[PDB]
């Protein structure tokens, strides 16, 4: 047959602190984010009734 | 004599916390800014050579 089948893995991410992990949720739970924050503030404001 | 003359005292400013002075280098050392800014950073870029 002249059919070439691949099984590829899942790719990793490389998240903060260099470490990579394939699912966003574990590896930010893990390491954070790639890019740290200098801080520790995010203000919210919040429109609506 | 024929004229009316007022000599007007040295305005106060209000700085933060309910502190007011007249000298705005005074009152920012010994009682900080009166909007007090959440969070802990400022980041400064540079351009130039």
């Amino acid at each position: 047959m002249t059919f070439e089948t691949r099984i590829f893995d899942e790719p990793e991410l490389e998240f903060g602190d260099h470490h990579h992990h394939q699912d966003p949720r574990l590896g930010l739970s893990e390491a954070g984010p790639l890019q740290t924050f200098l801080g520790d503030v995010i203000k919210i404001g919040v429109v609506g009734n």
